[PDB]
C-alpha cells in the first residue's frame, strides 16, 4: 500500500530573470513578503504528511541549509529579548517529526536530473516532488490532494491546472481521459504544444507524486521523457487540484504573488 | 542476501583536544600529511564497494561539504598555474558511481544519536559506520573484511582489536566466543569497564556493519553500545579481528604518530 513520506525539492534555480538578487542565493530562497518560496512548499509538504525532506542544491547551497538547519546564535539573541512568537517563527519552521537532507546536483541539467539525483535518499518508495517557484495557496494542501489520489488509484500523479488554449506553448500539457471529475488517466505528455495542436488544456504544474520506478526511466534525460516512459509500464494520473497557483518563475508572476499574498496574509494594499 | 552499499560517517567531532585548529574545521577534516582524516575513511569505504556516503555533520559542516563537492574554480586555477596531474587529486576524490548526502545532527549527542540521524537516508538496509578518527592502514580495506563476514554469517559485525587491559576504560569491550580464528559471536558489550573487571581485552574500534534493526533500538527509551546490546537479544552480532594498523587520531599523541608513520611509509618523511 502507498505511503508517501519523502519529498524532493529542487532548489538550485539560477533565476536569471531575477539577477542580480539570485547571485548569492538560489531562486527558491527569494521571499514572498517574509517567507522564502521554498518554505511555502515545505510547509505544504509537511501539512500533507511528508516527514523526510530531500533538498537538491546547487550554487549557494548554504542559503538553503542555513535556512532549514537550527540557528542557535539567533535563538539566543531572540530569547534574551523574550520574543516567544518570534522564537516559534524560527525554531518551529519544521516540526520535530521532520528531517532534512541535502544532495548537490552535479550540474544544472534540468528537473529530470534533479529528481534522479535524489534516488539514493528515496530508495524504493513513492515520493513527492515540489517546485517552489509554483507557489500554491490552497484551502487543503495540494500535495495532499495528489497523495490521496495516488494512494487510491495506485499510480503516479501529476498536478495539473486548466490553462487558456492560447497559452499552451508555455507548459507541458497532458493527453488524458477523465476517470472522475478532477482525476484523469495520462496517455501522453507534450512539451509546449502549439495551441491548436495541444491535446488538452491541462498544464503540468510543479507538484508530482511519483513511483520509484521513475528512476530507472531517468537513467535510460528530461522529466517529461521519464514520465512518458513510465506510462508504458505503470499507471500515471493527472489531478486538477483545488487551489490558486502563482507562477513565480517570472518577475511578473512573483510580483502578483507578493501583491495577492501580501493582501491576504499581511493586510498590505498598493498605493 | 546482504548488500552493504551505504556508509555513515559522523563528522561533527568537536576535537576539543585539537582546539584552536578545530574552531572552524571539524576534527575529521584535520589532515594527516596531505589528506583529511575523513578522506582516508571514505576511500576505504569506496574500496569496500560502498556507493552512498552519508555524512552526519554539525558545526562547520561547510568544510566537509566543500571537500567532497566539486570545486570548479580550483580546477581553473590549476589549469592556469600549469598543473594537470593535480586535477586527478581533486576531481577524482570520488569515483563517478559514488554519491554523497549531508544530514545535520540536531545536537552533539553521541555516536548512537549520530547513527540514528542517518536512518532516513539508510532505510531498511544493512549499513556501515566509519569513525574517521580511527585511521586504519591495511592491505585489504577493513570495511571490506567486515562486510564479507556480515554477508557470510548474516549478522551485524563489529570491528575489534586486542588492547592492553590497562586501556579498557577507553573502549567498548565485547564479551564473545570464537567462531573461527578471526571472528567471534558477541554475547555482551560493556562501555568502558575497569581494567580488572573487563570481560575481555577485545575493544570495538570505529568500523561497523549494522543491520537496520539497530535503528529501533536507538529510538527505544541513546548510546550506540546500548543499541548494540539490545540488538544482541533479537539478532546475531559478530566481532571481527581485522587485519590492519589502527592509529587513534582522537588524541594529539595518536594523530602525531599517524603523521610520523604514514609520513614515512607514503611520503618519504623521516624525523631529522
Ligand atoms: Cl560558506
Ligand atoms: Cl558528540
Ligand atoms: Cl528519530
Amino acid at each position: 500500500h502507498h505511503v508517501v513520506r519523502k519529498a524532493v525539492f529542487p532548489v538550485a534555480g539560477m533565476g536569471t530573470r531575477f539577477l542580480p538578487a539570485t547571485k548569492a542565493m538560489p531562486k527558491e530562497m527569494l521571499p514572498v513578503v517574509d517567507k522564502p518560496l521554498i518554505q511555502y512548499a515545505v510547509e505544504e509538504a509537511v501539512a500533507a504528511g511528508i516527514t523526510d525532506l530531500i533538498f537538491v542544491t546547487g550554487r549557494n547551497k548554504r542559503a538553503i541549509e542555513d535556512h532549514f538547519d537550527a540557528a542557535p546564535e539567533l535563538e539566543t539573541d531572540l530569547e534574551a529579548k523574550g520574543k516567544h512568537e518570534l522564537l516559534a517563527l524560527v525554531r518551529d519552521i519544521l516540526p520535530a517529526h521532520v528531517n532534512c537532507l541535502y544532495i548537490r546536483q552535479s550540474a544544472p541539467l534540468g528537473l529530470g536530473h534533479a529528481v534522479l539525483t535524489a534516488a539514493p535518499a528515496v530508495g524504493n518508495e513513492p515520493f513527492a516532488v515540489l517546485l517552489a517557484d509554483d507557489l500554491i495557496d490552497a484551502d487543503t494542501p495540494v500535495l495532499k490532494q495528489l497523495i490521496d489520489v495516488a494512494v487510491a488509484r495506485q499510480g503516479s500523479v501529476l498536478g495539473v491546472q486548466e490553462v487558456p488554449r492560447e497559452d499552451t506553448r508555455k507548459y507541458g500539457i497532458v493527453a488524458s481521459q477523465p476517470v472522475d471529475a478532477r482525476t484523469e488517466r495520462v496517455t501522453h505528455i507534450v512539451e509546449k504544444p502549439a495551441p491548436e495542436q495541444a491535446p488538452t488544456t491541462l498544464a503540468v504544474v510543479g507538484r508530482y507524486v511519483l513511483e520509484a520506478a521513475i528512476f530507472d526511466h531517468l537513467r535510460a534525460i528530461q522529466l517529461t521523457d521519464g514520465i512518458a516512459a513510465l506510462l508504458r509500464e505503470r499507471d500515471v494520473y493527472a489531478h486538477r487540484y483545488d487551489g490558486k497557483r502563482y507562477d513565480c518563475g517570472s518577475k511578473a508572476g512573483m510580483f502578483q504573488a507578493t501583491v495577492a499574498l501580501g493582501r491576504k496574509y499581511h493586510g498590505l494594499i498598493p498605493e
